[PDB]
């Protein structure tokens, strides 16, 4: 909801955001712990991270299962971070 509205599929996942998907952090640490049971509450384990990158609006949205397996989506207006990645709670 934080990026841009002109997305690609980034204003697709927002729509099941308005359950209990909350403000995280940045990176896979933070959306780990919160998209857990932090965004697991509404319906999905899946919350939304803003970060800043070398673009615009360096945020993200991850949502799954609050199994540790969460879907971070990579949204930013730099017309170049619509894609989306498996966020393996790992985070690579």
């Amino acid at each position: 909801d934080y990026d841009i509205p002109t997305t690609e599929n980034l204003y697709f996942q927002g729509a099941m955001a308005f359950d209990g998907e909350d403000e995280v952090t940045g990176p896979d640490a933070d959306r780990a712990r919160a998209a857990a049971v932090q965004a697991v509450p509404g319906g999905t384990a899946g919350e939304v991270e803003t970060e800043t990158g070398e673009g615009a609006a360096a945020y993200g949205v991850l949502v799954t299962r609050p199994d540790g397996t969460r879907v971070e989506v990579h949204l930013d207006r730099d017309f170049r971070v619509l894609d989306t990645e498996p966020a393996d709670g790992d985070g690579g």
